[PDB]
């Protein structure tokens, strides 16, 4: 609690002019300090459990030394909407791997439920996620169900502060292998979805890796990232909104603006 908040930041101007709700958790992993905003309260993933999925995927490759290269073919009825990647593999198949990437990187929805069957489902992902210690998050249906959002509703859902903790454990510590953590730390990298969120707030001289999510309903979409300032300990942060109304618009400058006052409330020069 001590290094909880220590510079209070404006997040409740910031939500209430984006007309919802902004759940915030940033780590400044050297000292311990925090910033903690509606961390506690549920939020959908929409696409961010993507990045789970695909450590899911790496832990499971660390027992199966083929998993990764292992080519998968899959029918035209498997590419649901916004499958940029698989689309282009329809014909020929793609790694797991592959899938993983795309997942990640290009939030693909076909590779994203390829994957998930891989692993047994929504309740084999949130099985990874227990194993780890995370006891908050929840998936529970399938790409593009899990994407409704419902007012209330804990289905497909995490808080900021679980996000956060798991990404950490999955990045920086052992929760993977050091090589299966490298390389999900360089899909996170090398997304193409999140130039306009968190690291619109990041110096360009800093390196960086997210994963988006976008509901498309409720006001719902997020990002979560990790943050190498250079010069000190990385910084591990979520931020997560939702709104009451099923038309009303996620903004992609809130998530930025959110993480800003974040990175201001760690001390963090940018
Ligand atoms: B997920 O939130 O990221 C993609 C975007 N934007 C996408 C598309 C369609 C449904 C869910 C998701």
């Amino acid at each position: 609690h001590m290094l909880t908040n220590l510079v209070a930041e404006p997040f409740a101007k910031l939500e209430q002019d984006f007309g919802g709700s902004i759940g915030v958790y940033a780590m400044d992993t050297g000292s311990g300090a925090t910033v903690s905003y509606r961390a506690e309260e549920r939020f959908p993933l929409c696409s961010s459990f993507k990045g789970f999925l695909a450590a899911a995927v790496l832990a499971r490759s660390q027992q199966q030394a083929g998993l990764l290269d292992t080519p998968i073919r899959y029918g035209k009825n498997a590419l649901v909407p916004w499958s940029p990647i698989s689309e282009k593999y329809l014909t020929t198949g793609m790694t797991v791997a592959e899938l993983s990437a795309a997942a990640v990187q290009y939030s693909d929805n076909a590779a994203a439920n390829l994957l998930l069957k891989e692993l047994g489902g929504p309740a084999g992902l949130t099985a990874f996620m227990r194993s780890i210690g995370d006891t908050t998050f929840r998936l529970d249906r399938w790409e593009l169900e899990l994407n409704s959002a419902i007012p209330g509703d804990a289905r497909d859902t995490s808080s900021p502060r679980a996000v956060t903790e798991s990404l950490q454990k999955l990045t920086l510590g052992s929760a993977l292998a050091a090589p299966q953590r490298q390389q999900f730390v360089d899909w996170l990298k090398g997304n193409t979805t999140g130039n306009h969120r968190i690291r619109a707030a990041v110096p360009a001289d800093w390196a960086v890796g997210d994963k988006t999510g976008t509901c498309g309903v409720y006001g719902t979409a997020n990002d979560y990232a990790v943050v190498w300032p250079t010069g000190r300990a990385p910084i591990v942060l979520a931020v997560y909104t939702r709104a009451p109304n099923k038309d009303d618009k996620h903004s992609e400058a809130v998530i930025a603006a959110a993480a800003r006052l974040a990175l201001e409330g760690l001390g963090v020069n940018g």
